[PDB]
């Protein structure tokens, strides 16, 4: 599909059987999802944005569903303000930017 | 063009005679710089990411070229780590994404 940006570029993604609301985020290196139980053992990460710093849990060869789009990839977890789909996963579903 | 994003999307935009690198970022609602002087009146916002908010000066009816294309908009000027397109402009050249 092509997704205009007049709004943002929210679409559905399903993770561990849920459905959830996760933003396309081309400004993410990777992928973080608000607070939530994934399986397995996880790794610290500290990943920087425009306010500062924040830690968060990091999960491998993770399934994520993305606008129907299958994808198994590394997952953050942490007090993010909104599901993010960085790059990462963007190039999985061969997501790019076009004008 | 048709930008892939296994590397963070950089451009080098043009504003007020100046060239600078920028990250076209469709997670950003509004277009972000660091620190510079540009002409008239601004009002003091605040905006939020990862890691909490910052203090930006907002200055609007901008004019910046990006990647060769003209667009007008809000431009945010503060404590960014880095230059960023949000969709007020992105959505002014015709970026899309696509998969
Ligand atoms: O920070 C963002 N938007 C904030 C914002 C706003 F709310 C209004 C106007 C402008 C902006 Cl930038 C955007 O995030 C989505 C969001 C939406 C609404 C609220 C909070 C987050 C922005 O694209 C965000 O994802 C991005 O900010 C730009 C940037 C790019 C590179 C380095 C520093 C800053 C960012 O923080 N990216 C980092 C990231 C994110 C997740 C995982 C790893 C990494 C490493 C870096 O690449």
């Amino acid at each position: 599909p092509q997704i205009t940006l007049w709004q943002r570029p929210l679409v559905t993604i399903k993770i561990g059987g849920q459905l959830k609301e996760a933003l396309l985020d081309t400004g993410a290196d990777d992928t973080v999802l608000e607070e939530m139980s994934l399986p397995g053992r996880w790794k610290p990460k500290m990943i920087g944005g425009i306010g500062g710093f924040i830690k968060v849990r990091q999960y491998d060869q993770i399934l994520i569903e993305i606008c129907g789009h299958k994808a198994i990839g590394t997952v953050l977890v942490g007090p993010t303000p909104v599901n993010i789909i960085g790059r990462n996963l963007l190039t999985q579903i061969g997501c790019t930017l076009n004008f």
